[PDB]
């Protein structure tokens, strides 16, 4: 047919590129997904995905997923739908993604390295809790913003918010769930009411969807 | 006298606000250091250093190191000499700058606590190799990039660059040093040559000993 305008280079467990994949869908972007096998050096030196290429712009190529998010709102969301337009926005935007990059991304993905995700015999429940509660303390931020605001920039949705569903929802569906009688409503009340609004959307519904029957068709 | 522009709420100890630091000494901008005892949640809900006021902007308030970098060169850096201009050459500095704040701050950081800053009984060497290995790790996607470049972006000093010289300077001081025969220039010359340029700056020097003299200072 015709060649498709992005690849995003994802994977079926990882959460990092479901970021991408919820806004591309948001947009209304066309785009191929190849799961990589967890080149590929080739497009990030980290060798880590995400990665998206565009080939509509003589396939320019950015990784880490919060630098894919900000090209593909600075150059295709020009009504600002996921994104805003003024300088003081466009900062405190991107300090919250520095936030959900630093803060949420690392130490969420240790509590799924030594809970969920390492080899069995590495995993440690007890070093595990230390990450643990950082997922709590990092809700307890979320919470004490989201009591007094609807969204994290500009009283409306943007790539911001969308940058901490993906791994929030790891955590309160693994990560803390059951962990020292963790209950996402009663605890984090705020938190709950903003990560529910973002997945029954419709395009960040598709995109959990697409994920869980994407991990359903890799074989094992 | 008369008010500075800027308040960095920092830290003796803790690299990241000294990244701040060191652009602002690049920059010849005023500002005076508030060492923080590790209010000031007033200033940043998550509750960690550094943040920024800007006193000659209304008391505007910018938290993570990394967006701090960002609204200073973005707003008092008009001749680019650490900041870029064109499109491409901003987004792909924001990508390193995110490889900064998600993959050598956070990694570096438990390397730091395991090994060095956890409380005594916490400490855990065995632990701290997983984050000993990652920073190695960083250091060969470094190494394989400046091998062939001079700069991370645009052939020029950047942000991007400074971004990761506080946390490397402590990787190869202390959390690497004597781990496996390492050894900077021999195991990772480009980064090192990279490194030692940046550290060898007069501003950057300047921070280096300003940090180790509040360290001195400190009590204890
Ligand atoms: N900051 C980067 C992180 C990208 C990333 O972590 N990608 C993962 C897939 S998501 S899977 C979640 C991921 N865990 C892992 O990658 C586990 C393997 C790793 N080497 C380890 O030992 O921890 C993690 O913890 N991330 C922390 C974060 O989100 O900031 C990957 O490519 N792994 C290949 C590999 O490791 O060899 C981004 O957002 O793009
Ligand atoms: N991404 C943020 C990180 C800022 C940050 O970590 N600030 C530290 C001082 S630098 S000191 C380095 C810091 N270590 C710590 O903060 C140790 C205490 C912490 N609660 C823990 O249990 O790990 C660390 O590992 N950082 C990871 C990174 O750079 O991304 C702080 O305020 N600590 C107060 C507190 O923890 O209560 C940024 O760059 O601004
Ligand atoms: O990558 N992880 O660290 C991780 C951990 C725990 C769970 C999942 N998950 O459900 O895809 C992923
Ligand atoms: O904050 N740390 O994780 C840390 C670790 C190790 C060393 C130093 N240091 O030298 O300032 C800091």
């Amino acid at each position: 047919s015709h060649g498709k305008q992005f690849t995003l280079f994802n994977h079926q467990v990882g959460p990092n590129g479901w970021k991408v994949d919820m806004l591309l869908r948001e947009l209304g972007l066309s785009f191929e997904t190849v799961y990589v096998n967890l080149s590929f050096t080739k497009y990030n030196p980290n060798g880590r995905i995400p990665a998206l290429i565009d080939h509509y712009y003589n396939d320019f190529v950015v990784w880490e997923s919060d630098a894919i998010l900000l090209y593909i709102v600075e150059k295709y969301d020009p009504e600002h739908k996921f994104s805003v337009s003024t300088f003081d926005d466009k900062i405190i935007m991107t300090q919250w993604l520095f936030f959900q990059a630093s803060g949420q991304g690392p130490y969420f993905g240790q509590a799924g390295w030594f809970l969920a995700v390492a080899p069995p015999e590495e995993r440690n429940p007890t070093i595990a809790e230390r990450y643990q509660k950082e997922i709590l303390r990092v809700f307890g931020v979320l919470e004490s913003v989201l009591s007094q605001r609807q969204w994290l920039v500009a009283d409306k949705l943007t790539i911001a918010d969308i940058s901490f569903v993906i791994w929030n929802a790891t955590a309160v569906n693994l990560l803390v769930k059951g962990y020292k009688g963790f209950d996402f409503e009663k605890d984090f009340p705020s938190v709950h009411r903003w990560h529910t609004a973002l997945i029954t959307r419709p395009a960040i519904a598709e995109s959990l969807k697409t994920k869980a029957e994407a991990i359903a068709q890799m074989n094992r």
